[PDB]
């Protein structure tokens, strides 16, 4: 399912991620927007070490969810992969908040970092009423 901009806004507020661990509701918007562009059945292999990005915050299964397809896999989640590719994103979001509790933080994305972090992106939120 590809999420309109406030639904999604909507529902990650509900899902208690405005300003989880001190990150704005608009940050994690950026994030899926850049990501996935807002779509849950987003996937992105990566042919260098074999691990696959999914869902809409493109979790990686390297390290976070199991998809029984890459070497050296973690699943620190506890999760398989295919989860990550619901349209209820309840599952998605209780694995990003173990990701981000990380060092790294959501600076684990390259693309957050290269197109939200010190930005303006106000935009994300704009008019959704959250």
């Amino acid at each position: 399912k590809v999420f309109e901009r406030c639904e999604l806004a909507r529902t990650l507020k509900r899902l208690g991620m405005d300003g989880y661990r001190g990150i704005s509701l608009a940050n994690w918007m950026c994030l899926a927007k850049w990501e996935s562009g807002y779509n849950t059945r987003a996937t992105n292999y990566n042919a260098g070490d074999r691990s696959t990005d999914y869902g809409i915050f493109q979790i990686n299964s390297r390290y976070w969810c199991n998809d029984g397809k890459t070497p050296g896999a973690v699943n620190a989640c506890h999760l398989s992969c295919s989860a990550l590719l619901q349209d209820n994103i309840a599952d998605a979001v209780a694995c990003l908040k173990r990701v981000v509790r990380d060092p790294q933080g959501i600076r684990a994305w390259v693309a957050w970092r290269n197109r939200c972090q010190n930005r303006d992106v106000r935009q994300y939120v704009q008019g959704c009423g959250v």
